[PDB]
């Protein structure tokens, strides 16, 4: 039960629900940092959408310019 | 950049950081609901700890009785 889980400290490491459908950017950065074409790969996913890397729910194509997608990929790849 | 990501709606589906190291319980429930020995499997992971199912960071053995671990597994498996 929930307050049992709270009392035993479990919620220090677990949440009840993933609020968001997409991966946190820091996890995207971890998965791709140190890989050579990740800015092209990420920019393309942001602009055109994709599914199946993290789960079944897809990301729709996003209304960004090629420049904006590239900058967002670069930003995400800099996450510390 | 961050306010670019905010402005383009991205943060409706993504967070900057996964605050917590462990999977959200609703994702644990999804992964195991409809499987026959999941209460024994989960109770055992809660009590004894484990790693590698969701990632590298391990869950330490947790200070619960066998009864408490079973009840927590059952609770988690009921999550809607
Ligand atoms: C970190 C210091 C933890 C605390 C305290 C608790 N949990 Fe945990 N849990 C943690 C991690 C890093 C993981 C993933 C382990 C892995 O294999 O990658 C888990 C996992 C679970 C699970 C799923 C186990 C599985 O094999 O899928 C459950 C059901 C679970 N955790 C429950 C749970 C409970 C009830 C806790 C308090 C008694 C609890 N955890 C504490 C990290 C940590
Ligand atoms: C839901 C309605 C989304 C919004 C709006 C945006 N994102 Fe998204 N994103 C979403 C999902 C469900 C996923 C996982 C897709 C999968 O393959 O399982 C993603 C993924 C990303 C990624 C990683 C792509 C990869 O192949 O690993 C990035 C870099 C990303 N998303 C960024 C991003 C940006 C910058 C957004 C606003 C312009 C954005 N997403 C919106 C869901 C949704």
């Amino acid at each position: 039960n929930e307050q049992l889980a709270k009392q035993k400290g479990c919620m220090a490491c677990h949440d009840l629900k993933a609020k968001k459908v997409g991966p946190a950017y820091a996890d995207v950065a971890k998965k791709y940092a140190g890989r050579k074409d990740a800015v092209d790969y990420l920019a393309g996913k942001i602009k055109k959408g994709g599914s199946g890397v993290w789960g079944s729910v897809p990301m729709p194509p996003q209304n960004v310019t090629d420049a904006e997608a590239k900058q967002l990929a670069q930003w995400i790849l800099s996450i510390k």
